């Protein structure tokens, strides 16, 4: 009411920005917590205010940041008010300029709502896409992307070409790590175009980590790309020895194909679940475990320091590192276990050796412990918006290294003709709507061909 | 004819998809084996290649005509020797017939590690769908 | 999740009673504050939100909102 009573004030200043530059729908915006919490009253007032004036001067502003209400839904983790502003329907003809939502033609519960991408789309220097896409600081990204323009525009983009553009990679990467095969179990014409791409990879990767839990993969590259110039620079020098490195970057280029496992669905949330959920837990396990195995082994070695008598066999354990390998050969189950010698108390030696299986019995059992919790619930929907999430910044880094005139080509939306002589991008979507039913006033096409 | 023998035991499981016990057994089997298991095996096989390729080119080592002095000496070698040590058959041990036994024991370690952690990933992508699908489906 | 805040409690209060009387009064926590009457007490301060219970806030300390 109070709003009603400043706004018909002709004294009122609706356009005043403040000191840091802020209109009303930016301050909005900053405000909209969740749904939860302030039962979505706020968007309520954003329709009012937009519909005491009918112009497109408060979205279009910026605030001293430089950014639009949109671009600040998107900069903050702000969801219920961008859904309402990218979907918008205005019965009013006279201000049906103002949304952005359309729809073309309703001949029954099927019609195809026309959508808008005017700041949107990847054409202008921060689109809400790329803002929503490249900020980590939200963690609320997944339902972010889930809204109905930017979904499809990605999917319709990975239909298009980045699909082809993926696929693409993938097949020059597994060329690549065959001809590295290929060279190190024999070991000209090859290995020319195998440094050309190292080289190539090499710098991609380092200027991309100059401009930097998911850049993890750039550093594994770089890693990857180091270890092969070194070794190939170090080829030409009388150096056998030198050549050992190379099937490190080997080991290491198959971890780098796992990458590209994120592509498919089920191999995408399979490798996600590899990726982030097991190093989580199993790091924590394996350093824990590996404490206990210096903790056991110096022990054991201590013991059996007893001098071997002329007799190496008898010295089992004897050296540290070799007390280390037969207790992974004894967790595994490799090792030939017997009383051993060289010990004043063999059967204090004895008990430890079976308290240390225990131990990592029952460490075991808590892994499991802990992954079988974490897997009920959070894994599933945290794997999702992972996955879709490193998809969708994957197809915009792609978009991003092609160059602008193929960009222009390829033309993602519509130009269409909105009410009082405009015209503008769009998108077009098909959907249905059994629940409600009532007379399609507002209609662009009377004739609800698609043509 | 062996080879039937052994298809021949495998199909006496569809007859078990009588009773619902073993019904809903047999699916379970057909349902895992179609969604998780496919996925471990061929990752696996990945890395058997990628690692085997290089256990090989360490053991390049001439063991001087002497098989059992450089062990992982052929590829299909390793490979049957990382599968018994997955399985704990093997007997590992530090092989002179070799340019670096540190190295090579790195790589060893790190299978193991690896091949442990996809296991265990098979184990928790299938308890993740356990619980709710599985009986109703099924 | 329980017993790990409670032992982390009872840890706190042990490592709060090893510590010598003078430490003890530098990390006191809370303020003094004039709450009625000439009535000066010990205090802890927690600043919440609160978008759903709209009231007209009639008690109040301080007139001016002011952190200091």
């Amino acid at each position: 009411e109070i709003v009603q009573l400043l706004m018909e004030h002709e004294q009122t200043d609706i356009t005043s920005r403040d000191s840091r530059g802020n209109n009303i729908l930016h301050a909005l915006v900053t405000v909209a917590e969740d749904f939860k919490t302030q039962n979505d009253f706020v968007k309520r007032m954003y329709d009012m205010i937009l519909l005491r004036s009918g112009n497109w001067e408060l979205e279009t502003t910026r605030n001293n940041d430089g950014l639009t209400p949109l671009q600040l839904a998107a900069k903050m983790g702000k969801a219920e008010i961008l859904k309402y502003i990218l979907s918008r329907e205005i019965k009013e003809k006279r201000l049906r300029s103002l949304s952005r939502k359309f729809t073309d033609w309703a001949y029954g519960p099927v019609s195809s709502s026309l959508y808008d991408l005017t700041n949107v789309d990847t054409t202008t220097d921060n689109s809400v896409l790329e803002i929503t896409v490249y900020n980590t600081n939200i963690d609320n990204r997944h339902e972010m992307l889930t809204l109905e323009p930017l979904h499809t525009l990605l999917h319709m983009k990975w239909k298009k070409f980045a699909k082809h553009m993926f696929f693409l990679s993938f097949c020059f990467y597994f060329f690549y790590n065959i001809t590295l095969t290929l060279v190190s179990y024999y070991r000209l014409l090859g290995r020319m175009f195998v440094l050309i791409w190292a080289m190539c990879i090499s710098v991609k990767e380092g200027i991309a980590i100059f401009l930097l839990s998911d850049a993890w993969f750039h550093f594994v590259f770089f890693i990857q790309a180091v270890l092969v110039i070194l070794s190939v620079f170090l080829y030409l020098f009388a150096y056998k020895e030198y050549l050992a490195c190379l099937v490190l970057a080997m080991a290491l280029g198959w971890a780098n194909m796992l990458y590209y496992t994120r592509g498919f669905q089920s191999m995408g949330m399979y490798s996600v679940m590899i990726q982030k959920v097991i190093l989580h837990d199993v790091l924590k396990f394996l350093f824990v475990y590996i404490v206990f195995l210096l903790g056991f082994g110096v022990a054991l070695a201590s013991l059996i320091e007893k001098c071997p008598k002329d007799n190496k066999d008898c010295s089992s354990y004897g050296s540290f590192s070799d007390a280390v390998l037969e207790l992974f050969k004894l967790t595994i189950g490799l090792g030939d276990l017997n009383i051993q010698q060289n010990s004043k108390y063999p059967i204090l030696f004895l008990f430890l050796l079976i308290t240390y299986v225990i131990l990592t019995f029952v460490l075991l059992l808590n892994m499991l412990i802990a992954l079988m919790g974490e897997t009920v619930e959070n894994v599933s929907k945290e794997s999702e918006r992972i996955w879709r999430l490193q998809r969708a910044r994957t197809i915009l880094e792609f978009e991003k290294m092609l160059p602008e005139w193929l960009r222009s080509r390829f033309r993602m939306g519509e130009l269409c003709k909105v009410a009082e002589d405009d015209f503008r991008l769009c998108l077009r979507i098909n959907e249905v709507k059994w629940t409600e039913w009532k007379t399609h006033v507002s209609f662009l096409n009377e004739d609800p061909g698609p043509v």
